[PDB]
């Protein structure tokens, strides 16, 4: 995990997001539809996202899990309906940059977990991906996602 993996201490950033329970079969259309309804709201308000979208994965129950996914925005933006105000995760974290298709992102979860065991830290359970590249616009072998495992201190 040399060079590639690093520890970080993260601050909450304000976001608009949707919190829901889903599986991996349904994630794709869910994110497409939800992210689009988020940008439609921000467009309607003249507000721009302050950064790339993300998803917080947690609540694992067999194939299912909860997820909060959205866009980070500036302070003072309000939601509507299913789009609620929220915050990015915070705390100590192990961060690595994954490049490749989402159906092979386990590659970096394995590595980020061995580097956690082999350095005497522990997981808080929840993961946090940041989608630096739009997958619609980006070759799958160039798709940049930052993978962030929240640690427990
Ligand atoms: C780096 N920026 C600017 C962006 C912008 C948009 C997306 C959309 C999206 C948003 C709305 C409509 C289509 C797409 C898409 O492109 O399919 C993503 C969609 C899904 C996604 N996963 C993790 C499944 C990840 C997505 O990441 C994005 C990143």
């Amino acid at each position: 995990c040399q060079f590639v993996c690093e520890l970080k201490e993260l601050a909450p950033q304000p976001a608009l997001l949707i919190r829901t329970r889903t599986t991996m079969s349904e994630l794709g259309n869910l994110f497409v539809a939800g992210y689009t309804d988020i940008l439609q709201l921000l467009a309607g308000q003249g507000v721009s996202p302050s950064g790339p979208p993300f998803a917080r994965y947690y609540g694992f129950d067999m194939e299912t899990f909860d997820v909060e996914f959205g866009f980070p925005v500036e302070g003072g933006v309000e939601g509507s309906g299913r789009i609620v105000t929220g915050l990015t995760p915070s705390g100590k974290a192990a961060s690595s940059l994954y490049i490749g298709p989402y159906d092979e992102i386990e590659a970096v979860y394995d590595a980020l977990m061995k580097w956690v065991k082999d350095n005497g830290y522990e997981l808080s359970g929840e993961a946090y991906e940041i989608y630096l590249d739009a997958p619609a616009e980006t070759a799958p072998d160039q798709l940049r996602t930052r993978v962030v495992l929240m640690l427990h201190e």
